[PDB]
């Protein structure tokens, strides 16, 4: 169709890859992948109610926290600004019905500014726009406007054993081996290995190795893994031994295999796209007392981190049906199954098929998450993660999105129920899909081991997002596109702002859209760009400052975006995303710590893109800005006293500096990053504390930054009440997060595995040390506070430090 092969070259210009490529391919499991999405997809759309996916409120369900349950609303039909009282649980409409008294009843209430509308049959105390307004005391200013056209939502229409035949390697440019593995979620079952040749373009073995394991007993989901060796590894290839279909796989097949430059690229079944510098290589396939409970409950209750002996898998799967009975251990019982026999398989399944508890039980995400990592390789398994998944409301989908899109790479095949899992909460909610569509364009850009997995992904889902959706994703790509180019251009190169002027007034000109969608905030539109206002930053990586006026007149502020290559965004969003997480743990806890999680998207190879936050200033620009490397205490607070005159506004900032300090402090200590830099760590004007940049700290001693001249501000030299309200804060936040020890790990592990030649026999394992795992709580509370003495006696030293490194 003339039409269809226009949109197949759109699709490709937005996914930022073409999926009808079929060069880099051994099989058809992805064009079989690509038709299977066709349902999971079609199925969706035609589930969603029009009004309410074109509207996508923003609401939740989780209860109020205390602090704010101890309100009106200003309304903007053009000069008229009736301003009226509501209680919490009146339904929007019930509110504009009682608009209607004090005045084709056809509109809505949406936001001044923003595209965030306010519908459904929903409490205004279960909108997260009113929920944030109130944890600022800022009024709920509305316009009423018209409900969305919902039209533009519309979509276009054998008993014997194993045995491999090695026939050699090709290399494009002493001594050498082929190692062949049979893994499942990362443990091998059987190895066998070549004799080693002389180096060669052309290493010829010919060679069949016979493996001790059956067929019958090869799980599906195993890989296939080929290493070639000199003792040190070059190259690696996986293959799967059960195809898609449930076959077994056999013939000839020449892969392409990916080198090593010394995690999850590592499991990848996909192939090297670049043949022509890849080694590749040729291959032939043609086929209950008591005391043994009070044991295994120390089992069961252990972290993540804490691997299983021999004896502790035998005792788990022995009482395995008692096993099944804590929710708790499911991870652990199923590290104890040999996969490697069928006769053990068959047993753990109809062992699943009695899922008497882990249905029923509430939904614990850590322990949701550890099933899809990368030690578990069986579809069913992985699969009833998923149905726990399913459970999630859109607001929580939302917080582990990033995760969930990560684990994907975990997956032994590319159709999986984590797979539509996302395609079909991105189908159902706007906001989500657009995260969805930036999270994965991200992954496609940068990872040639999954872009291809990804691709077939996010092309299932735009082919159902709607028309309207498309045309955003248009304008907002070409957008980024234009600013990426601008960004490297410069970084390439005052004769800098003079040429940023320059070049960034051509974009200007006419080939760029009116208006784009902030990514890292769809609510936000931004227009007209203010060049006056754009300029050159003076680091060494030379980011972009730049700014827009707010495409909505009814808001004039400007949006501040930073464009920035040379460190990898996609480290920070993944912390970032943590802090989001924490936040939300302590706000069950009625805890707001005022931390400031950015917007910050990852768009191609270490370049993207960074939020602005408004009247904010690097901590060690006031230290030099009043004083380079000598830091005196009394700085940081004349500063407060400067930038914000009135008494009731400097009073307040310095609330809001010792809770965003406790914040900051320990969610770095926890993630192990709090020891950081002046020029790394941020406050607002208003007394907000941020860090920065984390992209640059994991990616190259004090437990976290506590400085005197943060003390000083404290009123400490001398334990001040502030202090006091500090530490009191600091010992609640940090036993807080402890009760989500399991979370957090399992988020620190697939955040390193798929983010980060980071050791994960030791750098994982850093987070059990700092979280006191195996302590009560009462010993927690006594560690942290010595961790406030180590900084109370370092004081300056370690930030002298971080100068001198930094600088020499
Ligand atoms: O995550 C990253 C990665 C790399 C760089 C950054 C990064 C660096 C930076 N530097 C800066 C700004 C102003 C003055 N001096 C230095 N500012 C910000 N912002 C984000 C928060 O709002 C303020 C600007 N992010 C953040």
């Amino acid at each position: 169709s003339e039409e269809s092969q226009a949109f197949q070259r759109q699709l490709t210009a937005l996914i930022g890859y073409d999926v009808t490529d079929v060069s880099n391919v051994h099989d058809d499991e992805l064009e079989f992948t690509r038709r299977g999405l066709v349902t999971p997809r079609m199925a969706e759309v035609a589930s969603r109610d029009p009004k309410l996916y074109a509207m996508h409120p923003w609401v939740t369900s989780k209860p109020l926290p205390e602090y704010l349950w101890k309100i009106f609303i200003v309304i903007h039909r053009s000069t008229t600004s009736q301003t009226i009282k509501v209680s919490p649980d009146d339904t929007p409409g019930a509110i504009l019905q009682s608009f209607f008294t004090k005045m084709e009843q056809d509109f809505v209430l949406r936001v001044c500014g923003r595209d965030e509308y306010l519908v459904g049959e929903t409490p205004i105390k279960n909108f997260q726009w009113v929920r944030h307004c109130l944890k600022n005391g800022e009024e709920i200013h509305v316009v009423l406007d018209t409900p969305p056209d919902p039209a533009l939502d519309e979509v276009r229409k054998c008993d014997r054993k194993f045995r491999v035949k090695i026939r050699g390697i090709d290399i494009p440019v002493l001594t050498v081996f082929v190692e062949a593995n049979i893994q499942h979620g990362q443990q091998v079952l059987c190895q066998r290995r070549t004799s080693p040749k002389p180096f060669t373009e052309e290493v010829l073995w010919n060679v069949w190795l016979e493996f001790s394991i059956k067929i019958k007993d090869l799980p599906k989901g195993a890989l296939l893994n080929l290493q070639i060796y000199c003792v040190r590894l070059l190259y690696y290839v996986n293959l799967l031994l059960i195809d898609h279909r449930f076959l077994l796989r056999r013939g000839e097949y020449v892969l392409h295999m990916w080198q090593i430059s010394g995690n999850a690229d590592k499991l990848t079944s996909a192939t090297n796209p670049d043949k022509e510098n890849s080694m590749s290589i040729s291959i032939l396939l043609d086929n209950m007392p008591n005391q043994l409970r009070k044991q295994l409950e120390a089992i069961i209750a252990t972290d993540p981190l804490n691997p299983l002996t021999a004896e502790d898998k035998e005792l788990l799967w022995h009482f395995r049906y008692e096993s099944l009975k804590h929710p708790k251990a499911y991870p652990k019982l199923f590290s104890s199954v040999k996969w490697g026999q069928q006769e053990i398989v068959a047993k753990t399944y109809q062992l699943l098929a009695r899922r008497e508890v882990w249905d029923q039980s509430a939904l614990d995400v850590g322990l949701t998450m550890q099933l899809l990592d990368c030690n578990f390789s069986d579809e069913n398994v992985r699969a009833i993660a998923v149905q726990k998944l399913e459970s999630l409301e859109d607001d929580d989908v939302l917080h582990y999105l990033l995760q969930l899109v990560q684990a994907v790479k975990f997956e032994p095949y590319h159709d999986s129920a984590l797979a539509r899992f996302l395609l079909k909460r991105g189908l159902r909610n706007k906001r989500i899909g657009h995260f969805l569509f930036w999270f994965l364009r991200s992954e496609i850009a940068q990872s040639r081991h999954y872009q291809q997995r990804f691709a077939v992904i996010l092309e299932a889902y735009l082919r159902g997002c709607g028309t309207a959706m498309l045309h955003d994703f248009t304008q907002q790509v070409q957008v980024i596109e234009m600013l990426q180019k601008v960004t490297l251009d410069i970084k390439s190169l005052s004769q800098v702002i003079s040429q940023l002027k320059q070049k960034l007034e051509n974009l200007q000109n006419s080939q760029l859209p009116e208006s784009f969608r902030v990514p890292y905030d769809p609510g936000l539109k931004a227009g007209a760009l203010a060049i006056e206002k754009c300029k050159v930053m003076a680091s060494k990586k030379k980011p972009l400052w730049l700014e827009f006026k707010c495409a909505d007149p009814t808001a004039n502020e400007t949006i501040g975006i930073i464009f920035k290559h040379g460190d990898d965004l996609r480290q920070d969003m993944l912390i970032l995303q943590i802090l989001r997480i924490m936040e939300s743990i302590w706000e069950t806890e009625s805890l707001d710590l005022c931390l400031l999680p950015y917007g910050c998207i990852s768009t191609g190879d270490k370049i993207g893109m960074i939020e602005i936050v408004k009247d904010a200033t690097t901590i060690a620009k006031i230290q030099q800005s009043t004083v380079t490397g000598a830091f005196k205490d009394e700085v940081l607070n004349h500063w407060l006293k400067e930038k914000s005159p009135t008494e009731e506004k400097f009073q307040a900032a310095v609330e809001r500096f010792v809770y965003s300090c406790a914040g900051y402090c320990v969610a770095t200590f926890v993630l192990g990053i709090g020891d950081r830099h002046n020029d790394n760590i941020m406050i607002t004007e208003t007394g907000n504390l941020f860090h920065i940049d984390f992209g640059h700290i994991l990616g190259n001693r004090v437990p976290f930054v506590l400085t005197p001249d943060f003390l000083f501000v404290m009123g400490t030299s001398k334990t001040s009440p502030h202090f006091q309200k500090f530490q009191d804060i600091c010992v609640k936040a940090y036993l807080a997060l402890r009760h989500h020890t399991n979370l957090l790990i399992i988020l620190f592990s697939m955040m390193l595995m798929t983010g980060m030649q980071l050791t994960s026999k030791e750098d994982i394992e850093y987070i059990r040390d700092a979280l006191t795992v195996g302590k009560n709580e009462e010993d927690a509370k006594k560690y942290f506070l010595d961790q406030i003495e180590v900084c109370r006696d370092k004081g300056w030293t370690v930030q002298f430090n971080w100068f001198l490194h930094l600088v020499l």
